[PDB]
């Protein structure tokens, strides 16, 4: 019936023999039975895979570069990786197989670059979602001639591409279900992504195994820690980070504005957004580390502009700027210095990195009591701290007590201080030891009645001896510090190399300070303390009542 | 077909009444499609509580574009085989919704309404609706059933959802959500009198000008019997009343015109069942109102801080919490404890209330689960109210998140909170200044009768509420209470 | 061939069957009144909600007596799939009439009453139930063994 495609597809020997046996067995089969329908459905599912149809690789380095940079602006690591792949493929007859994953917060653009890479490599694209996955039924497939059986999604993807060596982009790997009964997709993904096992995939629906060696498995994920170690072992990862304010403005003006303009179908040279409007929107209306909220705001504004311009068929051109910004989106939402421009004693700024990217959290230590009544020294902490951060809080408790009792002998604050520790935004879960120093500076500040120069943000892990250890992720923290108005950033010395690899735009406007021990932080912040001014601070509060 | 803004606006205004914002969004869509030679079948999704009518906009937009309306239920499909189609060679195969729709459209650019997105063996409907609703993969159907190639970009999928949590993120990021909110009392009364009363009257086989509902009667009906923002319960009640009226007129076999007033208000179908605005006018010290948001809508929870015993014969200051507070609300309660304890010392040094007081904190209706930091300032006001022995002007509502330093932070949802405050008889609402933007997006009908108070720090709230508490009487309130236990 | 419109006789018929079930009697009274105000009883299919054992199976026969139409009891739980049981080709040796065929030949009366035995005690038969109960599809059901069109929308179920 459809032997022409079989002849033209250039099948390997064994699979061709299998298909010829199947067709010559079906030739003598009577069409009346439903078994004929089942077997022809199997042949439809079988002949769909292009066993020998593959596209032609692209050899032009400048063409690949010009395709890549026309679609995205600042993500350079992926471009370099693609250029290395292109050069390696050109240097040999044909190279394929490597699997790459992208890790970053939402809005970076790791999903959008899939099509750009597919066009740059002159190959087709497919998108694969594993977010709601909880079983292996849709990965490896089922038995052949079940009435309700559906084959695996990988062979379906191959059919949709209808050409070998495609580009299959897995949407999520960190959102894979744990897996109870009916299947555990992690093992199926392990089998699929093994570089050497790809030659013998051995799908359940088709007993003949398909060659996945030429297939390019691109990957997208948010958090690296959720992925199990077996999966991460066989896959290479590239960290796609956030964008600076100037980089966000460049990305917006270059790509987001024309994309929203053409989505609403507005003629050029009629409606445009000025630079001040975009920078004001991003700075005073949004806080996310990507450009997604900016994109939705731009699309909504351009839809409103389209509605305005259609209804008229003083000016035929619409200009969007500061003076008419609060007519398209409304009053502003957030504020850069959102808590307070100044800082009372006991409050310390700090940085954090969550699934949504970099952010700034404050740490507030207060006396849950009058000036000094207490009659019992107690330490209380609230907020969604988590186990690691609660342990960091206790360690900071002990370290601050020892540090005062060493540096300032007769400062007896912790003898009868009932301290309450809170991290604002109490509905947002927090974790990680990166605030270990941040809390240590808080209590000390609360115990010295001194501010911490609100233009200063700090991070790092603290130990009982005062040593400051490495932290997992600095560039996002630095971007968050720059966004929130901090000019001085305190990071552990171990991250100094991580500070050197930062782009010149991230480092600009931020004053580095690599602290090995906590003494460096104390000297940087508590300067005017003369060992007698910061000593006997609560002399009146102890003599009059506490005796 | 053709995109004419005025006639579409008139059609939408005739079909629905209080959907000003949704009508504006639909007009935006029509204007966007006008400048293009063909609408590219962009997918529009509606998110709102059931009962607001989001299944009715389908007909209005279909006839505004002069197109047929199609309906599709996802809650009954689990397998993808019923979507891709079945060949006619099979004896047992039956046409699915996709095949039947493709047969009976008979015209390009159809419109299909999805029953629900919150309603998800040998089949995963999530993947099926993913490939249906994926704009990039939508164009790759290429079925061999039709010799001529066909394009799936002609379908304007319309979604339906109550809570955005159920929608997965991979679906959410490629889907545009249009939010539909509830209707205030007046809006729901107009919607009823204009669409539900005539439709239910005709359904019960009753021509108009036979039985009528007075304004007071219908308002009492939608107040004491209807609480949720939708009109499902209102429609059911109207249908039941008109069925009873039809039975009565059959029994009479006929005067004919009977009026439903408030003096004899629905005594044949029972008395009021839901009532909230009769608790108590005068609010005692330590009790304060606050607003909460749930999927049902807005509500008014009280917060009562009391002494377990009179202060003159109590010791060992303890803090107790009841109600289904949860972790975040308990942490907010502890924060309010600390903030009030520090605030009295800062303002009234000689008031030693918290030194020897055992406080008990409750939220009435202790069976309903609660959560969220939106009551952070609500609790902190109670303790001071209990400490200063001062009432809190019972005609005020309060919400906001509090920190240790004493700042009010942004809260998650002010429209339903404002509606609940208005429904509860409050004439003043205290909300964070960061939420002022939301206060400027509320319909103008909500804002009358409520005096806004945007506060950054708690000092604003304290000055607004505690005006007649000077530093001479504020720090000397118990006094004689501490003249007994200190000897 | 004609419907009964006398409410009092239906009330008296329902009275002797059960002692103090007044809400269901009243509801069927408004149902009959609504049908009286219209040309034909259509728009809703009567369905009862309650714990088992209160007698929601003799109600079908009671309503049949009140409406004075023949009663037929149909078991949906005997269905396995939505494809194999919904009829057979006429040209095949395996032709077999559907359940509607024997229901109609037993009733021999327009608008016969059909009672579903168990739905909450049973691909999936939900699709078949939707196809046979939704009035939008009952106008042109066209059973495989029934060449003549059958309008199931006029047919009332319990
Ligand atoms: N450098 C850039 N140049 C052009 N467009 C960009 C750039 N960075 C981001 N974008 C755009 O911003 C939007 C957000 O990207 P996208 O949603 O693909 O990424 P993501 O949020 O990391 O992914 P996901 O939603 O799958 O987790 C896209 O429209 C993308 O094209
Ligand atoms: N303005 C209105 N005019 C007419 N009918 C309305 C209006 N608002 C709501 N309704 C009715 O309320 C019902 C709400 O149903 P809906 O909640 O959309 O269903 P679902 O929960 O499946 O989304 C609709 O059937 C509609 O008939
Ligand atoms: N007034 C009554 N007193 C006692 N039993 C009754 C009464 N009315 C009905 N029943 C019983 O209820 C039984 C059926 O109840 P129900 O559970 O609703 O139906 P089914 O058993 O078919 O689900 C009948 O067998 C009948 O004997
Ligand atoms: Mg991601």
């Amino acid at each position: 019936t459809y032997k022409e495609r079989i002849k033209s597809l250039k099948l390997p020997d064994s699979v061709q023999k299998i298909f010829d046996d199947e067709i010559t067995k079906l030739s003598t089969l009577e069409t009346s039975m439903s078994e004929f329908g089942v077997i022809r459905n199997y042949l439809d599912w079988l002949t769909s895979i292009p066993w020998g149809k593959h596209s032609k690789e692209q050899y032009s380095i400048p063409r690949a570069k010009k395709i890549l940079d026309e679609d995205h602006y600042g993500m350079v690591d992926v471009k370099d990786r693609i250029l290395e792949f292109i050069a390696v493929g050109k240097l040999l007859g044909k190279v394929d197989g490597k699997i790459i994953c992208f890790v970053g917060p939402p809005g970076v653009g790791k999903t959008s670059i899939g099509k750009s890479i597919a066009r740059a490599l002159n190959r087709k694209f497919f998108r694969f979602s594993v977010g709601g996955m909880t079983d292996v039924a849709e990965i490896k497939g089922h038995r052949r001639t079940y009435i309700g059986a559906l084959p695996g999604r990988v062979v379906q993807a191959l059919k949709k591409c209808q050409t070998q060596n495609p580009l299959i982009l897995i949407d999520e790997i960190d959102k894979i279900g744990h897996g109870g009964i009916h299947g555990d997709p992690s093992a199926a993904l392990l089998e699929v992504l093994d570089p050497e096992q790809n030659n013998s995939f051995l799908d359940n629906y088709l007993d003949i195994p398909i060659d996945l060696s030429k297939v390019l498995f691109v990957c997208t994920a948010n958090s690296l820690e959720t992925i199990p170690r077996p999966l991460l072992d066989r896959m290479e990862v590239i960290e796609l980070t956030g964008y600076v304010a100037e980089d966000k403005v460049k990305i917006a003006e270059q790509y987001l504005v024309p994309s929203a303009k053409k989505s609403a179908g507005l003629e050029n040279s009629h409606v445009d957004m000025t630079e001040d409007a975009i920078t004001a929107l991003m700075k005073y209306y949004c806080r996310e580390s990507g450009v997604r909220n900016l994109k939705k705001h731009i699309e909504k504004i351009y839809r409103k502009a389209a509605l305005q311009v259609v209804k008229k068929l003083e000016k035929i051109n619409v200009s969007i700027s500061q003076k008419n910004l609060k007519d398209y989106v409304g009053p502003p939402v957030y504020t850069t210095d959102r808590l307070y421009e100044t800082t009372p004693p006991g409050v310390v700024m700090g940085l954090a990195w969550t699934n949504m990217g970099g952010c700034s959290l404050y740490v507030e230590s207060v006396l849950e009591q009058p000036l000094h009544n207490c009659k019992h020294p107690t330490f209380e902490r609230t907020g969604q701290l988590g186990d690691v951060m609660k342990e960091s809080s206790r360690l900071a408790y002990s370290f601050a007590k020892m540090y005062l009792a060493q540096k300032f002998p007769e400062n007896r604050f912790f003898e009868k201080a009932s301290i309450h520790l809170h991290c604002p935004e109490g509905a947002t879960p927090k974790d990680g030891p990166s605030a270990g120093v941040t809390m240590a500076t808080s209590f000390l500040s609360l115990a010295l009645n001194k501010s911490i120069d609100p233009t200063v943000a700090m991070t790092g892990e603290l130990t009982l001896t005062g040593k400051v250890l490495r932290i997992g992720g600095l560039r996002e923290k630095a971007v968050a510090a720059k966004r929130s108005g901090a000019k001085t950033i305190i990071f552990p010395k171990d991250n100094l190399n991580d500070w050197e690899e930062l782009p010149d735009n991230v480092k600009e406007g931020l004053e580095p300070l690599a602290a090995d021990w906590y003494n460096d932080i104390f000297q940087k912040l508590f300067k005017d303390v003369n060992t007698k001014e910061g000593n006997s601070v609560w002399k009146a509060e102890f003599e009059i009542l506490d005796a």
